[PDB]
């Protein structure tokens, strides 16, 4: 017995209660022990430097997800034949105190990994990834990283404060959470202050791929290099939506011109097949800055492709 | 131990799964036997004559309802300390055949009344009220009526067809479902073909109140006349959203200028206190014609006022 | 046989070619000689001082008019049983030269009045009313006036130029076109420079009714006073849409807070019954500043009430 | 005599009555006999499975078409010098009964072909193509097909019903309307249930081209293979708007990510030159789900390119 | 010499740098000494319980203000002939730490009062009023209060925290900042938990005026009673925009149905003439939840009426 | 010391007065003589032939520009370490008379060049470029030109008038302002009347590059040929926003399908390095036809790339 999404011949897709992919809602400790993987949300926006609004991200992603079917026509992957999956709700953060919210997040992820669940996370601003990595290292050790973004996110401070959505990866290196020689950053562009704005990462041991190197091309051959750099151990995956061009994704906090296409984004995720993935996330979707709901529709479709490449999924 | 809505100190209101008023989702036969009343939806729009879109009605009303609290500051009513209430989901209609859909509605409402539950319905176009009244009459006998609308809805045909959203109450009289001496219609205005468009109702025994009789006035004295006319037995309440002026409710299928205010709408519902109510509905909300979400927020608040005046509710 | 609008049982109201009220389109010399009244448009916006866009006015009004039925339930008026009416198209203005556009307008209205037709005009900014009144005097002589607006429109100049949308009624007085002892202005409010901004009109002989005199009241008693002041000869009616409060009409060039309601606007037009009317207009609707289409819908419904009160209409 | 679109020096393009490309409206029997080709509309949406609204499709396409000029700069084609063309209105469907509407469509297309006119159709959902093909076969016999879509549309049933917008081309094979060896389908993608969802078509004799085969490329060499396959007889062209990526076409019923560009769409239509075309259509545009009008403007421009490639048109 | 706003005959109102009412921007110490009053902004939103976005409040209010003229036609007030006024910019808050932001606000207002300036403040959420009152008391002593809102704002905690946007006036009583016998609250409505939610304020010494007491009437007689209650010393004025009905002001954080009109709001402010006012504010405007820009336009016009009633203004 | 833009550690980017890139505002004769270059605006829209609204162009471009940082990561350019730059305001045009507005433009640009300043212009419709070139020729002599557009703009007349937004470059040839052997036009497409619509330019000595020559290609090799053709003397750059595909830039007056990408636009500007540029402009942005603000954000970012390639700028 494995859980399945609701079909159109059972109930029309414009109706029914709106969970992720119309799946069952599980809460008890006894039933949590029987799951292989699960969807979960974290509604925080008090770490933003420009536009707010990403507190409503998890709700709109769930609402648009009612269109998706179970079997992948292009690759042949069928995850609902192999694994047991469900929707487990949201985390209750403190919206009036930032450092108190960070404490709560680490505590709840300690409980999830205790039951043996691999998480797929709906955000939320980029500050959330720091306390998540604190719990991951306690279970697995030092990890590798594949990071998609329009910004490097390695600032020393923001308005004199140490913890914010632009300092996440500077803190991770200082706390000894990563294996520095197994890291790649893809999509960096736009303006800065000095040449050291990209050169600091290269000196630590990272490989940096700017958007100019991606223009006019397919990224199928590039991912062979990426597998060579990060492989030979456990790996985490983190995706910022502002990496994609605003023609496809207008609903976000800090947009930048001339970026990646949606075809190119599909080539990256499908090319992760063969790695030892231990967790994934999708961040920075902001509903009040897109009227059509198209940005949220894109996020749900990319989360489906992530499930398809987890270890143990059969092809038919 | 009665059901209660989720509080803001447990989980912030922009988070959590979106059921009506964030209540439990009841599905088992044993749990259905223990309920006094419940919210339920019917997503149909294939009976409309102008704009479509009311199939998404029940989904948006649930989403905006997250801000309602349980105690009435003005009247003192407290329904959740008196009755056992929950959310029971949607009815699975056939969107490709209109006559088959009408059959499905009567069948499912026969089962709901079998468990001993009083229904509060979310629509959906005005064709739904006909098969609902068929099930009511079998249980209680002939009933009275309070009807709020900008139109009469008593046409003999529409493009040659007998069953449509503008013929509902003509069919109800021919089938012997109503007590003709206990009926009132409130809000009628705009254009027609001849004088018989309003005079047909008066001939059958109904009392008609045109919008011109409502301008510049408080409606507390009017509702005293209403209670004297329709009292002495059981009664049903049916509310079309297009009775209210488009300045307050722009998202609907057939709008008409110069109508009732939201202050006057509150005076109507609160004035039903004392009657033997056996069921209620709220129809014709259409999401894609109002981008702010304000029309759906209005609908959720009015449904709460309806719950406060049911028989058996205590005051503190 | 007289012309009739297209009915619903002939073709559904969402289809068909989009003329005003779905009426015939008339062009020949013989067919023009046989009409008692007609609808006509003038698409000009090069005389505006803040927001532009009223050039699209005539097109959106026609599109929202498809809802209107032919008989008046409240008053009993039936215009299509007594008069011969149709749609005669638009005037071909020069959008690159303002003074040349003014010359074209006077010439074409000389032709319309030569056929014996009474015009009902769709605008367009308020500059159009000057060359229209020039043609009216040639046929009828000096006339009285009923004027609804939030502004006085009696400036001596605008950026040094003599002809603009805020100088219209200053020029009409200087050119000896009006009977000064038969004029009323209704709805003026907001800010100015000195007390003479409203007092100049009073010195000429006009009556001025400020918005403060209208607050909280029905306007039926006021219109009894108005009829005795302006009666005894021919009269023209001119309606600027910014007279109505922005809660009902946001799509306009220069809006002002705290104005008249739609109920009050209906009381003004219905109270003109009994006067010798020779022409009417409805100006300043701007489509790109209202996304719902509600401002254009209000405009079409008010023009129908204007048709109902013309001399020669039968009651049934 | 030859019909021509209205020029800018006669009347500014934001003015005048809104027919397709501002052409004459033809209604009499004598004038219908003299036409070589014509534009016509069918406003139906009661066969949709997700979002509704394509009933307003034909009205918005006409309104945005006021921009187009007669001469093709790239190809040298000039259709208005070789053929006599006009706008003939809409078909009067029954919006309360699906099977009754299907009967009406076949009967009215029998009359159109009786005058000897070649049709270019504005939709409307994809159910309309079935009864159109029933009428075409009676005049020409069995035909070949070029089909552009994101979906296969070969279902056996939908919620138990045989006639719906996803069963169209399954019914055509069973009724013997096509030559199975002269058919191509271009653009299919996304999720399904089993591998047989694409392989059923291949077993019948069709060639299938998935979106992955199209990425990063020019489509000029592909269309040379297409002309060889379907040539040697009469052929029909059918275009579903959801074949194009949502970055360009957000206003539609069932969107899917990562599709074709507008450059690739022009390469397909221009590549049909030399074939014996007998009819064309453009379906599934839904106005209430796009807030700019950009989806309707694209539809109007693609229909102009279809006109340029008909037999009889000369190059200069 | 006194500062004046820019006129239309110098530069058209759609052009020029967008300061408040197009006034000079003052920065130097010597020029600050010579001002009688000034406009100033505080862009904070990290204290909100539901919707965020009021950080952009000050920017949109400035842009919509380019319409206002200097002389009051109804009251005859002329503030620019009596006082010296300008725009002085924004306060630089810390958006990553809430308690540090409160410290910064108190320090800067100590400086503004040191130059001898009376402040008119643009917000910003309701947490800002607490540090402002801490600075007022040092100069003047304890003060009276006129407060317009749909909520009481007297909570002890929010999610366990003492300082938030719903606890403002509870902290003010504890710290001895007010004279409890000279306070009035106007406009409270909707749902709660117990009767004590409104009863606490009555026992302290306040007068409470619910929305039900205001329905259907003019507020001229009420304001005469208010002047008697709060007169005798210095007084502050605080205006929450959610006190007005959502038909006029949809762009706000926590909306509630059935409220005050804009006519009633005008009667309140104009009725303050004669009191010893020492400061004013206008809070909670949120731009991303109102696309038209009408909520911001309302806020700018209400601020002008506040300037007219300050002590020392002449009438002509 | 040279002028610098404001940083985030001084004041958060959602606050502060909105000048271009948050730079100082310069007005005095003494401070003007000290500037090497400056930003300046011209708000005209009375010469358009379809949609109006580009009068608000300069205001929205300023508001979105608050995001830009000073150092170019890709090229290494640093303009703020080399040149002295500021914001100098708008030109006061006559919105009621087109010919008088043209006289005003030429006069003010004579004064700007008299101070020795190189201009970077914000528009405004394409009529403004004619009077600008009249003042340029008086100072420098005959000049070369790089022109980006979807249209040729070489009409002899519009509606009988010789000065309009589509005749600009025809007038420039007749008045002897250009070196005809040093001109290139890039991006022309869509429909016309005859083959001479593009062939007139070829006969004068121009090179024409149509859109079909740009499809599927990088534009680096093209710009090497362009530099050879126009070099060896002073040169002007003019950029019409409708040259880019409507997927990226929907807010414009006359849009055409299937154009250039934003990647291709970046390759054009960066490829101008090495030329003797004397002035630049960016025209035809219309805010009310794009609600997201994305069209204005694109315009601001392109103007920064123009500043980076001026003679005298150093690389690091
Ligand atoms: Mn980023
Ligand atoms: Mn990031
Ligand atoms: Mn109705
Ligand atoms: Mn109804
Ligand atoms: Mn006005
Ligand atoms: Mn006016
Ligand atoms: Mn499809
Ligand atoms: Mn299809
Ligand atoms: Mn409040
Ligand atoms: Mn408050
Ligand atoms: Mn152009
Ligand atoms: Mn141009």
């Amino acid at each position: 017995n494995l859980h399945q999404p609701l079909g159109g011949n059972e109930m029309p897709r414009f109706g029914g209660i709106a969970t992720m992919m119309r799946l069952p809602h599980v809460q008890s400790p006894a039933e949590l022990d029987a799951l292989d993987a699960a969807f979960v949300g974290v509604p925080l926006d008090i770490g933003t430097s420009l536009r707010s609004g990403t507190r409503f991200g998890p709700r709109e992603i769930r609402a648009e997800s009612v269109m998706i079917r179970p079997y992948n026509m292009a690759t042949g992957a069928a995850p609902f034949d192999s694994l047991n999956v469900a929707d487990i709700g949201d985390v209750a953060i403190n919206t009036f105190n930032l450092l108190e919210a960070v404490r709560i997040i680490e505590q709840e992820y300690d409980r999830i990994l205790g039951h043996g669940i691999l998480p797929l996370t709906l955000g939320g601003d980029h500050t959330i990834t720091l306390p998540i990595l604190r719990a991951i290292k306690k279970k697995h050790g030092k990890v590798g990283l594949v990071h998609v973004d329009a910004h490097a996110d390695v600032n020393d401070h923001m308005f004199g404060e140490k913890i914010a959505h632009g300092t996440t990866f500077r803190r991770a290196v200082e706390e000894d959470l990563l294996d520095c020689d197994r890291v790649v950053q893809i999509g960096l562009r736009a303006q800065g202050y000095t040449a050291e704005d990209f050169n600091w990462s290269r000196k630590q041991g990272f490989r940096v791929v700017q958007a100019e190197e991606c223009w006019h091309k397919s990224l199928e051959p590039l991912m062979a290099e990426v597998r060579e750099k990060v492989g030979g151990g456990p790996v985490y995956l983190s995706f910022d939506i502002d990496g994609i061009d605003p023609a496809w994704a207008p609903g976000t906090g800090t947009p930048e011109i001339g970026g990646l296409t949606t075809i190119q984004a599909m080539e990256i995720i499908r090319g992760c097949q063969g790695l030892d993935l231990i967790g994934c996330d999708l961040v920075e979707v902001s509903p009040p800055y897109d009227t059509t709901g198209n940005t949220s529709l894109l996020g749900a479709n990319l989360l489906y492709e992530m499930l398809c490449v987890l270890p143990g999924v059969v092809r038919r």
